[PDB]
């Protein structure tokens, strides 16, 4: 395929916090549909469950809300009511040692699940390998 695959500990049996290591926010999926960054610990809406599709693929949803975390045509991330082919990322070590998410159905442009410094997400086009907008590290609820 298009990508390596180094696989990140697998246990995808309770929720966890995607803390992104550039800015140090959660990901967070609104109950609007909205996907943003919160630094916030408490907040209802950055508790995530992952589930595996098939090996090193993923769905990502809010435990709050039922959503699925989706990147649409364009690379904007939302949150889908019912599973598609927008919403699923392929779970990928990166530096031994983060967590990083690739767009799927975009993964042949490198499109990722990235956090900027002010919690706002990035677009897909935007995201590239080396940028630390892009590096996770799920924390066990």
């Amino acid at each position: 395929h298009h990508h390596h695959f180094n696989l990140p500990p697998g246990n995808y049996k309770k929720p966890v916090l995607l803390y992104c290591s550039n800015g140090g926010h959660f990901l967070r999926i609104l109950p609007d549909g909205t996907v943003d960054g919160t630094r916030d610990r408490s907040d209802q809406h950055i508790q995530l469950q992952l589930s595996a599709e098939s090996v090193g693929e993923v769905y990502i949803k809010s435990t709050e809300t039922g959503q699925y975390l989706a990147m649409d045509t364009d690379g904007l991330l939302y949150g889908s009511q019912t599973p598609n082919e927008e919403c699923l990322f392929l779970e990928r070590l990166e530096e031994n040692h983060y967590v990083t998410y690739i767009s799927k159905k975009h993964a042949e442009k490198n499109w990722f699940v990235g956090l900027k410094k002010n919690g706002s997400v990035k677009r897909g086009p935007r995201t590239h390998y080396g940028q630390k907008a892009i590096l996770f590290l799920p924390l066990p609820v």
